[PDB]
């Protein structure tokens, strides 16, 4: 079960990889195993898919 969370990324249109890294940094301090995927939500926003369990 994942939860969506649009975070603020420092890039107008970050690539999903950039987003995943940011979602990782901001949520797991860099760990990308807590993040299923991330994708551009809007300008400077990435929708993080946070894996709860």
């Amino acid at each position: 079960e994942e939860t969506e969370e649009p975070i603020r990324h420092a890039k107008k249109n970050p690539s999903e990889g950039e987003c995943k890294k940011a979602c990782a940094d901001a949520f797991a301090n860099g760990d990308q195993s807590k993040i299923a995927k991330a994708e551009n939500f809007k300008d400077y926003y990435c929708n993080c898919h946070i894996i709860i369990h």
